[PDB]
C-alpha cells in the first residue's frame, strides 16, 4: 500500500487559532462571564513603537497609493522575526498592539528561576536581530524590552457571541513599568523578576531612583550549556512542539476540526476576519489606510489591586459598551490593562462598517459610555479620548500568530487624551469641526504636552447637550 504523507493543516479552526494565544486555544474554561483564573509566569513586553512610527510617512504620495500594502509587508517582515524568537524559546504571544507585543511563559513557581534565564536569553537574541538594521538614514528599527515575573490573573469577559481576555495584577503592572524605564536595546527586569532570577547567570546595573534593574550581560558559569538547559526547561512547557511536530512553530497548527472548540474560539475574532478565514473575502481586503474615528475608553478602579472586584466591573462596562457600539457598527479592536486602568480601543468606520455622521455618533456614543460606566460599581473614573483621521488597519504578525491591529498618530492621540485629561470626554480638532454640533456642546481645553504627540492641534472636552 502507498503511504502518502502531509495531512491537511489549513482548516478554519487552525486559521482562527493563529489570532489567539495558547492561553485561550488550550484554555478549556467555563463559558461563564466574568471568568477568572490565577497562575504564575514570566512576562515579556516588547516595545515596537520604533518601527510602527513608520505609518505617517506611508501616507506620503511617494508610496503611490500602495502605502498600506508596503507598510504591512515591512512591519510583518520585522515582527515575524520577533514572533519566531519568542515561539522557539517556548513563549506564548498573548496580544499585539500598534506599539508593543506581550508574551507569557506560564510555569509553576519552582520553575520561575530557570524560566527567567530562558526569557533573558530570548530577549538578547531579539535585540540581536536589529543590531545592524536601518532604512533611509534612521536606525530606529530597534526595540526596548521589559521583563516581569510572579503572580498573574487572567480575566475573560463577554457575552453569548463575543469574548475578550486580559492578564492583570502586579507582574503585568511591573512589565509595563520595566518597559517604560528601558532605552533602545535595553532589557529591564522588574524588582520581583530580579529578586526571583538566577543571579549567577547575569551581570546587572542599577536604574536610578528604581528597584528595577538593567541586564548588561548573560555570562553563564563555566560548564553551562544553554541547549541542554533549555531541553530541561521544556519539561515544564506543556505545548512546546515536539517529536513528530518538532518542525512546527505552534502546536495550534495541528488543531483538528472540532465544532464546539471553534464556536468558542471564533468569539474572540472580528466577523470581517472570519469572513477572510472562510475564503468569502479577498485575503488583502483588510490591509488599508482608512479614515476612522478612535474612541479610547479608560476605566480606573476604586481598588486597583483587587482582581475579584475589577472582573465584574469590566464585564458590566463591556455589556453596556457592546450595546452602544452595535447601534453604529463601532467595534472593540483591543482591550488592554496595566496602570490598573482597563482601556477599550473602539473604532468607528472599519471596512464595510463606514456610515455617514461617524463624528456626531462617535461623540454621542462616548457620552453614553461615559455616563453609564461612571455609575458602575467599583469604577472610580472613566476617561474617553476621541480622535479622527487616517489610520493603518491590517493583520499584523507572523503567519502562525497574528492579529488585526490599528496603527497611527490618531490612535496614539486618543490614548494620550484619555490619560492626560482624566474623568471627561475629549476630542481632537477633526472631530470637533466635522461634528458640526453647536459650539457650546464643547469646551476648548488647555494645551498639554503629551508623550509621543507634537502638533496635536486644539483639543476639546465634549460637554454634552445641556449646561448640566
Ligand atoms: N493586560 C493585557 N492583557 O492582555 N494584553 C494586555 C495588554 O495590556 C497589552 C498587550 C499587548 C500590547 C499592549 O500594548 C501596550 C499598550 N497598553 C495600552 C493602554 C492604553 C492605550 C494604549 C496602550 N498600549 C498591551
Amino acid at each position: 500500500m502507498n503511504t502518502p504523507k502531509e495531512e491537511f493543516q489549513d482548516w478554519p479552526i487552525v486559521r482562527i487559532a493563529a489570532h489567539l494565544p495558547d492561553l485561550i486555544v488550550y484554555g478549556h474554561f467555563s463559558p461563564e462571564r466574568p471568568f477568572m483564573d490565577y497562575f504564575d509566569g514570566v512576562l515579556m513586553f516588547v516595545d515596537i513603537s520604533g518601527f510602527t512610527a513608520m505609518t505617517e510617512k506611508f501616507s506620503s504620495a511617494m508610496y503611490m497609493d500602495r502605502g498600506a500594502e508596503q507598510l504591512v509587508e515591512i512591519l510583518n517582515y520585522h515582527i515575524s522575526a520577533i514572533v519566531e524568537k519568542v515561539l522557539i524559546f517556548g513563549g506564548d504571544i498573548l496580544k499585539f498592539a500598534g506599539d508593543a507585543l506581550l508574551a507569557l511563559w506560564r510555569v509553576e513557581r519552582k520553575q520561575l528561576k530557570n524560566i527567567i534565564t530562558v526569557v533573558i536569553k530570548c530577549s538578547l537574541e531579539i535585540h540581536g536581530l536589529f543590531e545592524t538594521q536601518e532604512w533611509e538614514e534612521g536606525l530606529d528599527i530597534r526595540v526596548k524590552i521589559g521583563l516581569a515575573a510572579g503572580h498573574i490573573s487572567m480575566l475573560v469577559f463577554g457575552d453569548e457571541t463575543h469574548s475578550h481576555f486580559l492578564v492583570i495584577g502586579q507582574a503585568v503592572d511591573d512589565v509595563r513599568l520595566a518597559q517604560n524605564m528601558a532605552q533602545m536595546n535595553d532589557v529591564i527586569l522588574s524588582p520581583n523578576c530580579w529578586q526571583l532570577c538566577d543571579r549567577s547567570m547575569i551581570e546587572i546595573e542599577s536604574v536610578p531612583d528604581q528597584r528595577a534593574v538593567k541586564v548588561n550581560f548573560l555570562k553563564p558559569p563555566p560548564n553551562f550549556n544553554f541547549d541542554e538547559f533549555f531541553t530541561k526547561c521544556t519539561t515544564f512547557m506543556h505545548y512546546y512542539p515536539s517529536g513528530e511536530h518538532k518542525n512546527l512553530l505552534r502546536l495550534a497548527c495541528t488543531l483538528k476540526p472540532d465544532p464546539e472548540l471553534e464556536m468558542s474560539l471564533q468569539k474572540y475574532v472580528m466577523e470581517s476576519i472570519l469572513k477572510q478565514i472562510d475564503n468569502k473575502q479577498l485575503q488583502g481586503y483588510l490591509s488599508e489606510l482608512r479614515p476612522v474615528t478612535i474612541v479610547f475608553v479608560n476605566l480606573m478602579f476604586e481598588d486597583q489591586d483587587k482582581a475579584e472586584e475589577i472582573g465584574p466591573a469590566i464585564q458590566d462596562a463591556y455589556m453596556h459598551i457592546t450595546s452602544v457600539l452595535k447601534i453604529f457598527q463601532g467595534q472593540i479592536n483591543k482591550v488592554f490593562m496595566f496602570d490598573k486602568g482597563c482601556s477599550f480601543l473602539c473604532v468607528f468606520g472599519f471596512p464595510g462598517e463606514k456610515v455617514p455622521d461617524e463624528l456626531t455618533h462617535a461623540l454621542e456614543c462616548a457620552m453614553d459610555i461615559f455616563d453609564f460606566c461612571s455609575q458602575v460599581h467599583k469604577i472610580q473614573t472613566v476617561s474617553i479620548g476621541v480622535a479622527s483621521g487616517i489610520v493603518f488597519c491590517g493583520i499584523v504578525g507572523h503567519t502562525v500568530r497574528h492579529e488585526y491591529t490599528v496603527i497611527g498618530q490618531k490612535v496614539n492621540l486618543a490614548a494620550r487624551m484619555m490619560m492626560y485629561y482624566p474623568g471627561i470626554v475629549t476630542c481632537d480638532s477633526v472631530t470637533y469641526n466635522g461634528s458640526n454640533l453647536p459650539a457650546y456642546f464643547f469646551k476648548e481645553l488647555p494645551k498639554k504636552v503629551m508623550k509621543g504627540v507634537a502638533d496635536s492641534g486644539p483639543l476639546y472636552q465634549y460637554w454634552g447637550r445641556t449646561e448640566k
